[PDB]
Formats: C-alpha cells, sequence, structure tokens
C-alpha cells in the first residue's frame, strides 16, 4: 500500500510516524526549527495545524488561518523532503496549502464544511477521513453510542461514498477512528481493541492518541506525564497494522515502531488481531 | 482465571504483572530502599539478584551467596506484601530462601546444579523454566521442545504443572532474529496452559536494533513489554518499573475491551 502526492510517494509497508506541528499561539523560524528536530528524530510526515480543536475557542478567521499555516507549509516544502499533512477544514486553506506543496489533507471534520469537499477534490491530494461525534465545541458533553465500533464503521462507509461521489477515488483516502472526538474512555478502548477490523476497507489507517485523555484518565496523570501510555497506544495500534501514528514525541515513537516492525517482519502473517 | 500460590498468598494472573529487578550490592538498607521505590512504582513482584546474578557475574561460595541473598529476601518478606522471586542455582539458597518467604525460584541455569531440582521440589514453590543455550533450525520449535522436556523433568521430580512458569529466555543464546521470531510467536506458547514470563528490558535485542547504549533503551523496552503483554504474557521483568506499569494499564484496558482478551 502506497499514497501519491506532489510527485512523490509514501510507502506504507511499515508504520510511519507523523509529528505534530501546532502553529496556534518568531513564529515561522520556530516552526521550521521544530520541523527540523522532528525530521531528525525520524518523522516522515509533519502535521501542520493552525486552528485549535479545543472546546470553547472562537473559530479562527480564514485570513488568520492562512497566515499561520501557509508560510509554514511553504517553508517546510522548500527545505525538506518530508511529507506534510495540513490540519484544516477550510476550502481556501486546502487550496492554498496544496499550491505550496502539502501532501495530505487532514480534516478532523472530514470535509463537512461548505466547499471543502470540492476543494479537496480539486487538489487531487490524499484525504484523511476522521470520525467525530458532533462538533468540537460540544462533542465531549455527553458522548453516547449503542455500538461505537459499528457506528464508526458505518460513518467510514458513508464518508467514503461521499468522497467517491465528489470524484475523490478510494486510493486517495485514509481512515482515522478519531480517538477522543466525541468519545469517553471506554469508547476509545473499544475502538483501539478492534482497530484491525477497520482493515476491511483496504485503506490506510491513521491514529492519534498521543497525550490524550484516554491515557490521562486511565492513569490519572497530567498532560506532561503520558509518554509511556502514548507509546503503549502507538504500539498497540501499529501491531494491528495501523499505517500512520500521529504523535508529539517523535524519537521515542520511531524507536517503538522499529521494534514493532522487527516483530511484524518475523511474523508469518504481518499483523496482530 | 490463572493464579499462582506461594507462602500463603496468591498472585492473580488475569492481568499483566510487572516484576522489578533488584540488585544486591548497608547493602541491606539500600536493597530495601530500592524495593520500596519499585513497589511504589507498582511492581507486584521483586526479582532479587540484578547485576550480581547476570550471566558472566562472578561466582560465589554457598556461604557468601546465602549471606547476600537471604537477609534481602527476609527483609522484604517482613516489610512488604509483594511477591519475591529469587535468582539462584544453588540448592541451599533455594531451601533457605523458601524458609524466609520467597515466592518464585528463578534459576537461569534451569536447576542443573547437583541437588537444585530436588531442593526446588522440596520447597513446593513456583519455578520459572527459562530457555537458554546461536544457531537454530526453528528457534520456536526448539524452545517449545525444551519446555515439553523441562515440564516432564519437573513433574518426574514431584513439581506439579500448577507450579510452573515458562520463559523463552530472550537474549540467552539467541541472535537478533531469533529473539524477534520468539516475540512474534509468543502467544503460541499458551498451548501449555501455563503462565508466561518474559524479560527483554534493555537487552541487546533492543540495543542492536536501535543502535543505542544500555541507558537509552526505555522506549524499545516498553514496546517489547507491550507486544508481549498484548499476546497475554503474564509477567514482565523490567528495570523501568513505573513506565512499564503504566504501559501495562493501557494493555489491560485494551484487552478488557476485546472480546478475546488476547492478540495473536
Ligand atoms: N487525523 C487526526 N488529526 C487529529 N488532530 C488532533 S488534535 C487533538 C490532540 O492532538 O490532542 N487529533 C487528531 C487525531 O486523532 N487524528
Ligand atoms: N526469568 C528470567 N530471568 C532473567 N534474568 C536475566 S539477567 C539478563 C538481563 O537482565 O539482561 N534475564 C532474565 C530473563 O529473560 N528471564
Amino acid at each position: 500500500m502506497k499514497l501519491f502526492a506532489q510527485g512523490t510517494s509514501l510507502d506504507l509497508s511499515h508504520p510511519h510516524v507523523m509529528g505534530i506541528l501546532n502553529v496556534t499561539p518568531n513564529s515561522l523560524i520556530d516552526a521550521v526549527k521544530h520541523a527540523n528536530l522532528m525530521i531528525n528524530a525520524g518523522a516522515t510526515i509533519i502535521d501542520v495545524g493552525g486552528e485549535s480543536t479545543r472546546p470553547g475557542a472562537a473559530e479562527v478567521s480564514v485570513e488568520e488561518e492562512l497566515q499561520r499555516v501557509i508560510p509554514v507549509v511553504e517553508a517546510i516544502a522548500q527545505r525538506f523532503e518530508v511529507w506534510i499533512s495540513v490540519d484544516t477544514s477550510k476550502p481556501e486553506v486546502i487550496r492554498e496549502s496544496a499550491k505550496v506543496g502539502a501532501h495530505i489533507i487532514n480534516d478532523i471534520r472530514s470535509l463537512s464544511e461548505p466547499g471543502a469537499l470540492e476543494a479537496a477534490a480539486e487538489t487531487g491530494l490524499p484525504v484523511c477521513l476522521m470520525h467525530m461525534q458532533g462538533n468540537p465545541k460540544t462533542m465531549q458533553e455527553a458522548p453516547k453510542y449503542d455500538d461505537v465500533f459499528a457506528e464508526v464503521n458505518r460513518y467510514f462507509i458513508e464518508q467514503i461514498a461521499r468522497c467517491e461521489q465528489a470524484g475523490i477515488a478510494k486510493e486517495k483516502l485514509l481512515l482515522d477512528p478519531g480517538f477522543g472526538f466525541g468519545k469517553n474512555l471506554s469508547h476509545n478502548y473499544s475502538l483501539l481493541a478492534r482497530l484491525a477490523e477497520f482493515h476491511h476497507f483496504n485503506l490506510p489507517l491513521l491514529v492519534g492518541m498521543s497525550r490524550k485523555s484516554m491515557i490521562g484518565q486511565l492513569l490519572n496523570v497530567g498532560p506532561s506525564e503520558r509518554l509511556s501510555g502514548s507509546l503503549a497506544c502507538a504500539v498497540i495500534a501499529a501491531m494491528q497494522g495501523a499505517h500512520i501514528i500521529r504523535v508529539h514525541d517523535v524519537k521515542e515513537t520511531v524507536e517503538a515502531m522499529r521494534v514493532v516492525e522487527a516483530t511484524l517482519s518475523a511474523k508469518e502473517n504481518k499483523r496482530y488481531e
């Protein structure tokens, strides 16, 4: 399995580590310094995001998001060979990010915003479809599912069809069950335990559990104390054949992924279920 | 449902246990301080030996080994509720360790010394059967055959199956690829219906893979522990207790949400 964008390809025969580069508040110099460190630590994708996914923040204007995101995507694309994912829901940011070299559109809202689907289709870039119950402002009030796995799985079926209808072929899609997005602790572990069953779509799986409450609430530790839990999550998902792991702690995750790959390559069937 | 019994208590193996490595090196005060730190960090078993009992460490007389081991085992058994595994190959140390409260006999020489098997049998304690010998035809098959053989040998000596734990012996006469073959197939050793114990912490199977020194192997050691625990390994022997306990909690929460309670 492979993805193609901007004249290069990403080989998904082993797990990739995607480093988080938050550009919400010198800003450009600092972002590039951080990118450089993450690449050096072995990140093969850098996820650039300029709108907080937090509960009460006003949505950032299109002009402010462009100012935070585009110069950063641009500076990374012209210095490094790394893949760049852009964490946006706005069509204009999608368009302008593609123009300066972004490889993956990583929308937490799965292109639900007006125009976003058409803009993503126009760029021809890979698109990540992430499950979220409701919207970021209220999704954590009262998450509820009768069957969280089936509900997430159904969402993927629907969203795939929506993308295909807009001209975005299956081969461009990645799926992400959206850890922490309208999910309590037990919902998150039900999804993680069954993650391998999402392979039936024959699409790349991306996960992001790094430093999230599904670790914090389980261990009763603060946000700076979650590395060991974050590594355990990453390993659990990668052992089940997750293709991309989105993280804060790149060096440590890359090391863990090398251990996973050595294990998977000694296994006859290449996956745990 | 699987449990071990020793010294009037039991160990509930329905979730993964972290076994902390304790050096025996005043020595008593320090050993008890370290045991305390590991317990606080969430270790439920302390393995008494560490650097003093690694392969290649200097051999000592029976009297010297008794003088270093027995007071440590004794002091831990008197102060804490934790299980104690004792690293020894000598029958006298086996016997005297049992008398002062040890729960598990951990002999990396597999009770090969004269009288060791009979002494382990006499104690009635749990015994860890660890594979050691690198060339193999089929490393798994050899390690599996070794378990079959050592189980029979123990049973012949009067040590019932219910007392045994199996450990494939990562790093013990094994190159990098042998170690990963065993780790990838670890769940297949559940056919014996015995507890599985593993020790990969800071070993060359991480160092050689990552090209890092002994103090830089925590992330790799955690990955190893998680991989084994996801396959239903019952006990994980480690240097880095707090971090491993946290990783095991994550594994437990995942296994509990799974209808199968195991990865294969
Ligand atoms: N694709 C994807 N994108 C994300 N962006 C964030 S932001 C919240 C945080 O890092 O805590 N989470 C995710 C995720 O789980 N998947
Ligand atoms: N049961 C058991 N006991 C051990 N003692 C050592 S000493 C080598 C080291 O810690 O690097 N390893 C092991 C192991 O793998 N299993």
